[PDB]
C-alpha cells in the first residue's frame, strides 16, 4: 500500500478530486535515503491530473489523502510503484519508494 506520514499540515478541507490537476513539489528517495529525483532541485513544481493513470498507483492513492498546503512522506510498496520491472537504470526491481511530497495547489 502507501503510508502517508505528515511533515506539515494542509488546510484540512481541500482534498484533490478526480479530474483535478495537482501541483506538487517532490523529492523521491530509496529506503536508504538516496535521492533519485526532486522537482525542488529543478525549482519547477510537477503537475499531474488525478485519475488519469499517468503517475504510479501509490501517488493516485496517497496524494488524494492530502489537503492543499500539506507536506507528507509517502512510503510506497513496490506493487504500488514499479513492481518487478523497476524503472530501467533508476529504480531497482522490487523497490519500496519514499516520496517527500508537498501539495501546493489544485488547478
Ligand atoms: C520522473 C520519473 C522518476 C522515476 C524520476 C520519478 O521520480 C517518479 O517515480 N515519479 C515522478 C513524479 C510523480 C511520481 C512518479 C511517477 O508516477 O512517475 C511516472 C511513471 C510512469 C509509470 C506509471 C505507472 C507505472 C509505470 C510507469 C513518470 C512520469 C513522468 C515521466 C516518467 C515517469
Amino acid at each position: 500500500g502507501v503510508q502517508v506520514e505528515t511533515i506539515s499540515p494542509g488546510d484540512g478541507r481541500t482534498f484533490p478530486k478526480r479530474g483535478q490537476t495537482c501541483v506538487v513539489h517532490y523529492t523521491g528517495m530509496l529506503e536508504d535515503g538516496k535521492k533519485f529525483d526532486s522537482s525542488r532541485d529543478r525549482n519547477k513544481p510537477f503537475k499531474f491530473m488525478l485519475g488519469k493513470q499517468e503517475v504510479i498507483r501509490g501517488w493516485e492513492e496517497g496524494v488524494a489523502q492530502m489537503s492543499v498546503g500539506q507536506r507528507a512522506k509517502l512510503t510506497i510498496s513496490p506493487d504500488y510503484a514499479y513492481g518487478a520491472t523497476g524503472h530501467p537504470g533508476i529504480i531497482p526491481p522490487h523497490a519500496t519508494l519514499v516520496f517527500d511530497v508537498e501539495l501546493l495547489k489544485l488547478e
